[PDB]
């Protein structure tokens, strides 16, 4: 159970409040090697749930902060407008304590970018309108300390490599890097190799 | 993480320590919390490097000593070698000392082995081919094994015991935990995997 792990008490007292308190198959298996900062690609069946497996670690290795204008430290890259407000929404009510902010396009291109202005810890973001605030510095990836790709496979199909990987390409390597994806076609291993370091694959195969 | 990071009865990391076994490889590490709580995994790195501790410390803490004279092992490790067979049984001596541990291997002492196995044992490790022998003579008694490991899948499948290990699994319990470590996994090993585990991690630090 989620109190089981070393976490934060804000943190589970977050997830008691809210429900969860079992993670999933995936979540019990990625857990304890990403929260003490290991790169790691996660692949389970879609439908299981496995938000937890990056979400947590986020939470618990950011510290707090004020400062107005400061860069996000985590970055989280989601296929879709849908899945950035799911996940932009998980992350917020389990890391009460940092600013998420969800980038996503369709809307709000004004208000995103306020928002991102006044300041974020963590942002959720689909890579078209994320790549539009980088090209205008309006996103700043200079200070990410944990990159998460979440759903890889689907980024490929949707067409979206270019923009991750210029994504990628504009954090530091010095990141902890997660990505989680159903299937590993080719493009994903060599996202593996390019951008991650020594990760450990664990994968529910069954 | 040390070993030390892990929960682990004081009387194993006091083994451990003593040892100066420190720090688990990268599969270790990886591997050894699903393990410890009883999951079943296919561990993956290349072959030959360290991993022994990602077995024999789940059933150093799994199983609790016993005196009954004459017992059948709690757990089974098959490797494809004579000398891996008594590397691992040396290993898995020193960090279960509670322990009574059995080296089975061909090549040499029938009598001894078996007269081991019949003074009674909680830990086996066997090389496939004798170990069956011993399973058909009566001797080696598998209904009380708790924990099955194969070290190395994908040698034992070049050695040519893809049978006999089939034949030393499903004399096991389903019920049983099962680690399986391999560099590769060969089709065979695939098949293991899918009909003879119950819901896998997979744990490939091959990177
Ligand atoms: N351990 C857990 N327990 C309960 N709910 C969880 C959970 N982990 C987790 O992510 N959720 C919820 O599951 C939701 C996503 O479920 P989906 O679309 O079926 O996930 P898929 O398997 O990746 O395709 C998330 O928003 C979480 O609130
Ligand atoms: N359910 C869905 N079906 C199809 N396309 C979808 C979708 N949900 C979703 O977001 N998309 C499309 O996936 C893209 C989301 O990324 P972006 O950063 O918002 O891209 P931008 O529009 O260039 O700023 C958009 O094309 C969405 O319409
Ligand atoms: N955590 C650990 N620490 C030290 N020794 C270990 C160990 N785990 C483990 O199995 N061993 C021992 O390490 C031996 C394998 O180490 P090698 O041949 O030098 O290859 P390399 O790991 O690539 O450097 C095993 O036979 C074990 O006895
Ligand atoms: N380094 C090595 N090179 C080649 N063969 C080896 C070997 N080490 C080793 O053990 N073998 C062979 O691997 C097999 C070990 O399994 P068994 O249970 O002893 O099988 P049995 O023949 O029924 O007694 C034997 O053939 C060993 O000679």
């Amino acid at each position: 159970e989620f109190k089981d792990f070393p976490l934060k008490p804000e943190i589970l007292e977050a997830l008691h409040g809210r429900g969860l308190t079992t993670p999933t198959p995936i979540e019990a298996a990625a857990l304890p090697l990403a929260l003490e900062g290991k790169d790691l690609i996660g692949q389970a069946r879609t439908g299981t749930g496995k938000t937890l497996a990056f979400a947590l670690p986020i939470a618990e290795r950011l510290a707090p902060s004020q400062e107005r204008g400061r860069k996000p430290r985590a970055l989280v890259l989601t296929p879709t407008r849908e899945l950035a407000l799911q996940v932009a929404s998980e992350l917020t009510a389990v890391a009460p304590h940092l600013k998420v902010v969800a980038v996503y396009g369709g809307t709000g291109y004004g208000k995103q970018k306020e928002a991102l202005l006044r300041g974020a810890d963590a942002v959720v973001a689909t890579p078209g309108r994320a790549l539009d605030y980088l090209r205008q510095g309006v996103l700043d990836l200079s200070r990410v300390e944990v990159a998460v790709l979440d759903e890889a496979d689907e980024m490929l199909s949707m067409g979206f490599e270019e923009e991750v990987e210029a994504l990628l390409s504009a954090t530091p390597p010095s990141r902890q890097t997660l990505l989680f994806s159903a299937t590993l076609p080719s493009w994903a291993k060599r996202l593996a190799e390019r951008y991650m370091k020594n990760p450990v694959l664990i994968n529910v195969i069954k």
